[PDB]
């Protein structure tokens, strides 16, 4: 079963587990900030094989991002729900 691709990048954080080669981030529910704006929060992530844990951690960056803009009630979370083999989706609960 396809786990480690290891052609330049491979499983990190939790090695030997399920990983997704992040090619791009997709934001769902975001109305205050566009994908582009939130993507810079993940600027250092894609092009690599991020594991689910790192994928969820990516969303935490955005959840705090909104808070600093005044949206303290806002939280971004990665619901997974069978993530695409390249596109990762994060749910932005702005309020």
């Amino acid at each position: 079963m396809a786990h480690h691709h290891h052609h330049h990048v491979d499983d990190d954080d939790k090695m030997g587990g399920p990983t997704v080669l992040v090619k791009r981030f997709q934001l769902s529910g975001n109305r205050q900030f566009d994908d582009r704006r939130l993507l810079a929060l993940l600027h250092d992530l894609p092009g690599q094989e991020l594991n689910l844990s790192q994928l969820h951690a990516a969303a935490a960056r955005i959840g705090d991002f909104y808070q600093e803009k005044g949206y303290v009630l806002a939280r971004a979370f990665l619901p997974a729900q069978e993530i695409q083999d390249g596109t990762v989706r994060i749910e932005v609960l702005e309020g």
